[PDB]
């Protein structure tokens, strides 16, 4: 599994032959059967992080929106993921946007999707998770956690309800579960992120997980947008302190098109990924580690390509990082690249380990 050839000439093939989605459920066919290049990577005790109640045996994991139904977790972790995270899933099983909704912008090294929620629903993922609810209560235990991201369907009249319906049906299954509510794809949805609908949304959602017995009890986090003004990000830190929140995942796709993308489908509706959105997240992890104070967990998401990339995000305040759009373009093999730069990067900081460098740009 050559780095190299996976990023110049596998992949280049691949995405050649095949249109964006049909790449995207080859890729969770291959992931699924362990089609997969060897992990040549070791894991240090360097990489090691402890948060939300859990070990992790290293800070990469996978996002949202990759394995939506749950069908690839394992071939995830055999790919060299410290963490998987599933979903989005609705309540209710629902196809999403017609086709194409998902463009590549090779240019860019970013993509564009507009999939609009499509999900298998909570029943289907659920059954699919129990098949193996104790390997993973073995792999979690090895320092391997699993997340559950949550979402609501297009249809619902009731928005706190659905997503209270996934923490009773998935959460326990989870070891932290994520309350999406910055989809750029979901009429209304970000607007969950306003500070009185927030509340209570949050309120409803802590007490059904609260209402689970111990060992099913998961950790929710909340996944915000890039694009929140000053006073949405203030409201959303004043929130998760009163509440307790266990922590945030920033950030989601951006609605914004920043000046200079050159791919010619740029313009399409939809969240942007990749080296585009790559700061600005960075920058939103920096803000919500400040307003919190460095006391709330972040995962930080968003144009992660390279150990540097993944470190800077550490810096900024996020305990753990996830990458997607790089998978995308660079394939399997980005994940050992940036587990190894990020070890090096480490040592060549003065960083004993992860744990040291979360936050460390606040300190300076
Ligand atoms: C094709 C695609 C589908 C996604 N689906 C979801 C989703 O269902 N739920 C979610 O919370 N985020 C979803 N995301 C967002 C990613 O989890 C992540 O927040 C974002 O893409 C930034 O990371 P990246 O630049 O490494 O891709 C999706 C992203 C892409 C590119
Ligand atoms: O899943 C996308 N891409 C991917 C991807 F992440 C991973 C991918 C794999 C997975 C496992 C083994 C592989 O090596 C092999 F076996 F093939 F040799 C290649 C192939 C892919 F095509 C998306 C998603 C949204 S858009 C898009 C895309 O533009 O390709
Ligand atoms: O499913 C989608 O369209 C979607 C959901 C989400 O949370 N983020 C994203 O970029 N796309």
């Amino acid at each position: 599994g050559d780095e190299r050839f996976y990023a110049e000439h596998l992949m280049p093939t691949l995405q050649g032959l095949l249109d964006p989605e049909s790449a995207h459920r080859l890729a969770v066919r291959f992931t699924s059967l362990g089609l997969l290049p060897r992990a040549r990577f070791q894991d240090s005790d360097m990489l090691e992080v402890r948060v939300l109640g859990h070990k992790f045996r290293n800070p990469v994991g996978i996002a949202a929106g990759f394995d939506k139904h749950g069908e690839a977790v394992d071939g995830l972790y055999k790919m060299g993921f410290g963490f998987v995270e599933i979903g989005s899933v609705t309540p209710k099983p629902q196809e999403g946007n017609p086709r194409p909704r998902v463009f590549r912008l090779p240019e860019d090294q970013a993509v564009i999707n507009r999939y609009g929620f499509n999900s298998h629903g909570l029943s289907v993922v659920e059954h699919r998770l129990r098949a193996r609810q104790q390997k993973q209560a073995k792999l979690t235990e090895d320092g391997l956690p699993l997340g559950v991201n949550l979402g609501k369907n297009k249809t619902s009249v009731d928005a706190a309800e659905d997503y209270a319906e996934g923490v009773r049906v998935l959460g326990p299954l989870a070891d932290y579960l994520v309350v999406n509510v910055s989809s750029p794809n979901t009429a209304g949805l970000r607007s969950l992120q306003g500070k009185a609908e927030l509340r209570r949304l949050l309120t409803k959602v802590l007490q059904e997980r609260d209402g689970l017995r111990r060992v099913h009890r998961p950790a929710v986090l909340v996944k915000i947008a890039p694009d929140l003004t000053s006073q949405d990000k203030e409201d959303i830190a004043s929130v998760v302190k009163e509440l307790g929140i266990d922590g945030l995942i920033v950030t989601n796709t951006t609605v914004s098109r920043p000046a200079g993308l050159q791919g010619a489908l740029r313009s399409e509706t939809g969240g942007l990924s990749g080296k585009p959105l790559r700061d600005l997240s960075t920058q939103t992890i920096r803000e919500m580690y400040a307003l919190t104070q460095g006391r709330v967990p972040i995962i930080g998401v968003g144009g992660v390509s390279s150990g540097q990339d993944a470190l800077e995000k550490i810096r900024a305040g996020a305990s753990l990082v996830q990458l997607y759009t790089a998978l995308t373009f660079w394939g399997p093999p980005v994940v050992g690249k940036v587990k190894r730069e990020l070890e090096a990067l480490l040592k060549e900081q003065g960083f004993g380990g992860v744990t040291d460098a979360i936050g460390a740009d606040h300190r300076r």
